[PDB]
């Protein structure tokens, strides 16, 4: 698939979907972001960073109105460049919990709450993309 790619969400997210993104981290990658949007607010951006002062971090947030608001972090890093990845992403009724390569790494509680609204999947970086999809479970 071209990245960026975006995968519309019909009807909005729901509890029970269940989002599955196959790929492979470029070598030398730098970065990689899932954008969940409602119109151009971003209600939950997942961004893993390679080389943030030498660290590699994950970066959780959300953008109302063009503002970026407070970051949560995770210094479990469980991509690697060059390397294939799974990465699971099930809607719960209070946070999106994300899996990779089937470990638990964490949840993000909703700030946006009108989860019907939230109808795109932006998916960009240094990846290559071989699936993106979801399903009821
Ligand atoms: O919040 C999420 C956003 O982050 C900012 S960078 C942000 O800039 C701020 C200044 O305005 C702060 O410096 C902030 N910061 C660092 C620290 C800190 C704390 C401790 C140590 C340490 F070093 C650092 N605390 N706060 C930065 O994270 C990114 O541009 C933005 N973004 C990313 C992308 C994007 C576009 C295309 C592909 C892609 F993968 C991502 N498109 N927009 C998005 O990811
Ligand atoms: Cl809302």
């Amino acid at each position: 698939l071209i990245v960026p790619y975006n995968l519309p969400l019909p009807g909005g997210v729901v509890p029970r979907m269940l989002i599955t993104i196959l790929g492979t981290v470029k070598p030398n990658a730098n970065r990689i972001a899932l954008d969940f949007q409602r119109g151009n607010d971003v209600a939950f951006h997942f961004n893993p960073r390679f080389n943030e002062n030498n660290r590699r971090v994950i970066v959780c947030n959300t953008k109302l109105d063009n503002n970026w608001g407070r970051e949560e972090r995770q210094s479990v890093f469980p991509f690697e460049s060059g390397k294939p990845f799974k990465i699971q992403v099930l809607v719960e009724p209070d946070h999106f919990k994300v899996a990779v390569n089937d470990a638990h790494l964490l949840q993000y509680n909703h700030r946006v709450k009108k989860l019907n609204e939230i109808s795109k999947l932006g998916i960009s970086g240094d990846i290559d993309l071989t699936s993106a999809s979801y399903t009821m479970i």
